[PDB]
């Protein structure tokens, strides 16, 4: 009763996300994402404060910024692009047909 669903997010496709959700989620930062795509722009404009673009990476949040969790507090590390432009878009997919406030359990296999 903590979620309503769950994903196994597939480490072994996208080792590097994968690696820094691990991380994040051992390091207390919450394992389930609720949804709630409205206010994920200024969640994503407050974790990334400070934090310069890097060539041929991307900045990963855990929590996601389309989570209520997401936001100011965010775990923020530098991935490199094609990993987590794959998990983004397999993450995206996958949580697409889901209504705000529906909580997601992410496991990393």
């Amino acid at each position: 009763a903590r979620y309503d669903d769950i994903l196994y997010f597939p480490a072994s496709r996208y080792p590097e996300t994968g690696a820094h959700i691990s991380d994040a989620i051992k390091a207390g930062h919450s394992d389930v994402c609720t949804i709630e795509r409205s206010g994920a722009d200024k969640r994503r404009q407050e974790s990334l404060k400070g934090i310069p673009t890097k060539p041929g990476f991307d900045r990963d949040e855990w929590p996601m910024a389309m989570c209520e969790e997401g936001g100011k507090g965010a775990s923020v590390r530098y991935v490199s692009s094609s990993d987590n432009r794959g998990a983004g878009s397999w993450v995206g997919n996958r949580l697409s047909g889901f209504a705000d406030g529906t909580r997601i359990l992410f496991i990393v296999q």
